[PDB]
């Protein structure tokens, strides 16, 4: 698995700030966007990108406050990277996108996609935010991390003060072993601990057992869209997984319409740094049969 990010820099000024993005492939045609999460960056996609490149021109954005974008002095909560996103999808003067997201890439994903259906001609998604139940649905592993992470005073020490999303979290939800480079990779934006500050509030805008409830209400709001919409579908899922376990995705692969599935062998939250190749590959094989003749 490649470590390396052979991706020119690309920067567009958005809302004051100045935001970082991979712009590759063809100058035309329709544009697959890629939606990275926490606490990663368009570094993510940089092993899946080069399978989709060679047919379509790939838009990799760096989520305000993270990768190689500006980190202006927010609470960055779900709302400043909605209007974030926004604002830098129209001044790129995108059209009608295919969108490739995960995890908080998959919410503003679905939710920039609910707002603007016309707009989206298939979605490719994987570990993606969903409404959690109980804490009884959160895997055992990862429960009472995440919980410390949501607990007063603890999750901070924790996730800014100590870095525990990059050095610990990170890590631990990538089957095989990720290597020193790659990780420093991942380390390199966040140096200057006060800039960790979208790294915790992420974790405390999950809807898990109905709070935060503003989270709740949007993401319940974009599942209720994603289950009534004809858009085609594309679900990556791993063993055992942790947003989207095998059984969710069985679920799912029934609940959504027009959805296809892909097992990509052992996996639990970062699926792209486990197997690249095949999330890549049926990308490339998925996105052709999404055009109707000609136009």
């Amino acid at each position: 698995i490649g470590t390396g990010f052979p991706f020119d820099p690309h920067y567009v000024e958005v809302l004051g700030e100045r935001m970082h993005y991979v712009d590759v492939g063809p100058r035309d045609g329709t544009p697959v966007l890629f939606l990275h999460g926490n606490p990663t960056s368009s570094y993510l996609w940089r092993n899946i990108i080069p399978h989709v490149a060679p047919s379509h021109r790939c838009i990799a954005p760096d989520l305000i406050g993270m990768g190689k974008s500006d980190k202006p002095d927010l609470d960055y909560f779900f709302d400043d990277h909605v209007r974030y996103l926004d604002a830098f999808i129209e001044a790129l003067g995108l059209e009608e996108v295919v969108l490739v997201i995960h995890d908080w890439g998959s919410a503003l994903g679905f939710h920039w996609a609910k707002r603007n259906p016309e707009r989206v001609k298939g979605i490719a998604c994987m570990e993606f935010i969903r409404p959690i139940p109980t804490w009884d649905e959160w895997p055992e592993f990862a429960r009472e991390t995440f919980q410390a992470f949501r607990t007063a005073d603890v999750g901070r020490e924790l996730i800014i003060d100590q870095n525990a999303f990059i050095e610990g979290v990170l890590p631990k939800c990538v089957v095989r072993p990720l290597t020193e480079v790659e990780m420093d990779h991942y380390r390199e934006p966040f140096l200057k601990p006060v800039d960790r500050e979208p790294l915790w509030r992420f974790p405390n805008e999950i809807p898990i057992a109905g709070e935060p409830a503003n989270i709740v209400a949007l993401v319940e709001a974009y599942m209720n869209w994603l289950h009534q919409s004809p858009v085609p579908k594309l679900l990556f899922w791993g063993t055992p997984g942790v947003l989207i376990p095998p059984a969710e995705a069985a679920r799912l692969a029934e609940s959504l319409p027009n959805c296809k599935t892909v097992d990509i062998g052992p996996g639990l939250h970062y699926l792209q740094e486990d197997n690249p190749d095949l999330i890549g590959s049926e990308i490339a094989r998925w996105l052709p049969g999404l055009a109707s003749g000609l136009g």
